[PDB]
């Protein structure tokens, strides 16, 4: 498009890149050997272009490929100017050290194959530490400097003595893990971490800029749960890019046999860093700080508040030093910073999302080739539970089951593993799916255990209630699409009046497992303590866990036990119990109403449930629902047998018919009772023939397995002859008029 | 003007015991917050049919319409404590004040009739997503 403007393509010379300045490049600015043209490179970066090009038959475009950017290490986005060099100069004295990886392994003399390799045809550039790779040998030829005064690194001439000195440096090797700044693990707060840069990087780039504005730099925030879920990840990736180290916050410095006198160095030392070059703040959590002394004062922890409140307002305002503030969880945080004129912007805290969750997947595949099936998408779509690091941690279990299952059935592996079979370790999407469906969310884990998963299909009734359910569960947030048509946000939903006994538990276990998301079941001893406030702590708890694993519902038991009203039970606890009651209604009636924030109710009659906060005013929506059938009662019992060894003289039709006025529960008694009874006849059939066989050792061997395989017809009449229901009529007339209460 | 919107069985069926109890918490509201309008709207809600005549029941059902009568016969009479109840029948919340007998004026503050459910119903939709025909 235009002059300036490169192209990227690949030589049709010897090298990859075609480093050929047009008339006007090379005219304007020429690159020679004698004078180093060394390109506008950042972080005072200095290269060489040496690509071969035949301009006296052709004219050819500058191109910039990849490999020169990989080499050079120069990031996008910089405008790469080829002037004349003045700022490099030769140093007083270079003291070259031996490198480890170049001293072993080159025999004899070090110094002596080192030099060969190193007098001439080098093909690196005048810099410590430089990235440059040497063309045959398969060892780079790192010219590593113990200090070099003069630019980044002194010319390259035998005028120095060089002198080894008493101990190593190990930057080079930390310098491949260092670079791992990987934006990848920032998916989604993009937004946030461009405002830090520019509120970093470019207001101490540019002062002057913030001088006309006449606003000053902020005073930051981190990100909420564990860091490296986005705290510690963050932390790194900024400095990886930042000009002047900042401080750790560990509490344990002033806490020692001193006078607590480390507060007021730290301090000194932020000052004098702060004046050589623009430093930080490395802010831990907002609970490492302080509480605003709300727990309690502390001497020399009141003495350290103070003199950090007083660094924070009276800081370096001409020194501009960015003191990079946190957020941690809002209650942690102290008033003076969260005040104006300590800290001076404090900003939220970053969550992750399907993007970030793309993202992140990107960079675990990036770490290493797992799979050629997996559908990083559709598990990114799954896995809206998993947040952070989480995700990373669930590829690398699915990699260790698969690993291990490779390995397993390939070889022990004691000494060595076969290296076929090594490049043959890809996991497979296969592998990452059960992994994922063994896996969980992270919070989930600290929240709730486990319970038996039953399926949708495998409870039978209700069908219209079950699609409906489903379709609340999946349209509003499977279908985005569905709520944008439609605008009307998710029923809250009240209470299902269900099967008294039969259990809506049971129906609320297998959409859970169905749903495949987070979802919320407690009892009503999860609150009540002998903890003043602790009811209240609970509802927050749940709120915020809740707001963090959104969408989920609210599967609480207990729902009379808390629908209640304030009279009536003169005086419980003295309305303690009832304030936490009705603040958790104020928290959830009451709750935030975005990311299809559920919950789901039920009773075996409504009756003992008050609609205190049970109206639609502080229970949102409201669902009821019936109690049991008879069609649908035969085709639970269908369901049951089908789970279990059926029988085919059973009559199931004449069952069916009586059963038209039972409940399911009923029903897997009977079957129970029924069970019971053939595993008695089994037992006593097994006891006759071991009796047999004392008696005469002929009859061992003469038995039929299973004497009654398949359900005695008769077994079953039994059983339902001792049989008898729960149908009540004084109750089903009082969850009538429960219902007809609406 | 910050009116008190009131709720239903918040006020008649008090939860402290008598109409009483809320009576004066309503007051003490309204005098701390003069005029707050005390909005206690669906007077049927608000006396939310408690009933239950029996032992000390019948005696706290007793009292609590005795206290809303009384709340209705004398209460903090200034805020602009104005009560548009839901009039279900005539003796559904309060015949005594349905009849002349304890409002002397009830006030009923009437409205213009419209098709306001037909203009909610097109606000919503236009809201969603309705369109073209629409009898």
């Amino acid at each position: 498009n235009r002059p300036n403007r490169l192209i990227v393509d690949e030589a049709i010379n010897e090298d990859n890149s075609v480093v050929s300045l047009s008339q006007p490049k090379m005219d304007e600015l020429q690159l020679f050997r004698g004078d180093t043209v060394l390109l506008k490179g950042k972080k005072r970066r200095e290269a060489v272009c040496i690509v071969l090009s035949d301009d006296t038959c052709s004219d050819e475009k500058i191109r910039m490929n990849r490999v020169v950017r990989n080499n050079l290490r120069v990031r996008l986005g910089d405008v790469i100017s080829i002037q004349p060099c003045p700022d490099v100069k030769y140093g007083k004295r270079i003291h070259v050290l031996p490198i480890d990886d170049t001293v072993e392994g080159i025999t004899g003399n070090l110094f002596e194959v080192y030099l060969k390799p190193y007098f001439l045809e080098a093909y690196r550039p005048i810099r410590k530490g430089d990235i440059f790779l040497v063309r045959g040998g398969m060892r780079a030829v790192e010219f590593k400097v113990v200090e070099t005064d003069p630019s980044p690194y002194c010319i390259v001439a035998p005028d120095t003595v060089i002198h080894c000195e008493g101990e190593p440096i190990k930057r080079e090797d930390e310098e491949e893990s260092l670079n791992e700044v990987g934006y990848d693990d920032i998916g989604g707060c993009r937004k946030q971490l461009a405002q830090i840069k520019e509120m970093v990087e470019l207001p101490l780039r540019h002062p002057a800029l913030f001088k006309a504005i006449g606003v000053k730099p902020p005073r930051g925030i981190l990100l909420y749960g564990p860091p490296g879920t986005g705290k510690t990840l963050i932390a790194r990736a900024v400095a990886n890019e930042t000009g002047a180290f900042f401080f750790l916050i560990n509490g344990p410095e002033i806490m020692s046999k001193l006078a607590g006198e480390s507060e007021s160095n730290l301090r000194k030392a932020f000052e004098e860093a702060e004046k050589n070059a623009p430093a930080i703040i490395f802010i831990d959590e907002l609970d490492a700080i302080a509480p605003k002394r709300e727990k309690t004062h502390g001497e020399v922890e009141r003495r350290i508040v103070s003199q950090l409140l007083t660094l924070m307002d009276g800081l370096k305002q001409r020194a501009h030093v960015i003191v990079m503030a946190a957020t941690n969880r809002p209650n942690s945080i102290d008033p003076a910073l969260r005040r104006f004129g300590r800290f001076d912007r404090e900003v939220d805290i970053g969550i992750p999302d399907a993007t970030g969750r793309l993202e992140i997947l990107q960079i675990h595949t990036k770490n290493m080739k797992l799979a050629d099936d997996v559908d990083l998408e559709q598990v990114a779509n799954e896995t809206h539970g998993h947040v952070g690091a989480d995700l990373a941690a669930l590829c690398s279990e699915a990699a260790l089951q698969a690993i291990r299952k490779k390995m397993d059935l390939i070889d022990l592996e004691d000494e060595t593993i076969d290296a076929e079979v090594m490049n043959s370790l890809a996991v497979t999407m296969d592998d990452f799916r059960w992994a994922l469906s063994q896996s969980n969310p992270s919070a989930l884990r600290e929240t709730v255990v486990e319970v038996p998963q039953v399926t949708w299909e495998d409870i039978g009734g209700l069908e219209d209630v079950k699609r409906e359910l489903q379709e609340l569960v999946q349209y509003p947030v499977e279908h985005p699409d569905k709520f944008l048509k439609f605008g009307m946000t998710p029923s809250k939903g009240v209470l299902f009046y269900g099967p008294p006994g039969c259990g809506k538990t049971l129906l609320a276990k297998a959409i859970a497992n169905e749903c495949q998301a987070n979802f919320i079941s407690i009892k009503g001893p999860e609150l009540l303590t002998m903890w003043f406030g602790e009811s209240e702590a609970n509802v927050r708890e749940i709120f915020d866990k809740a707001r963090q694993a959104a969408p989920c519902v609210l599967f609480f038991d207990e729902l009379d036990s808390i629908a209640k009203a304030r009279g009536g039970n003169i005086g419980d606890g003295g309305g303690a119990a009832d304030r936490v009651i009705n603040q958790i209604l104020t928290e959830m009636d009451g709750m935030s109403t975005k990311k299809n924030v559920f919950i789901i109710g039920a009773t075996n009659r409504p009756d003992i449930i008050d609609p205190a906060i049970l109206r639609p005013g502080r229970l949102d929506q409201l669902i009821y629902i019936p109690l049991p059938d008879e069609k649908s009662r035969v085709a639970i019992l269908k369901a049951n047998l089908r789970k279990s060894p059926v029988a085919k003289d059973v009559d199931l039709e004449f069952l069916a018919k009586m059963t038209n006025g039972f409940s399911g529960a009923d029903l897997t008694e009977i079957c129970q009772r029924a069970c019971k009874l053939a595993i008695r006849e089994s037992i006593e059939s097994e006891i006759r023939r071991e009796r047999e066989r004392q008696t005469n050792p002929s009859a061992m061997e003469v038995e039929e397995d299973d004497p009654v395989p398949e359900i005695r017809r008769d077994h079953f009449e039994e059983a339902m002859r001792f049989a008898r229901r729960s149908v009540s009529d004084n109750d089903i007339r009082k969850y009538e008029m429960f219902a007809q209460t609406l």
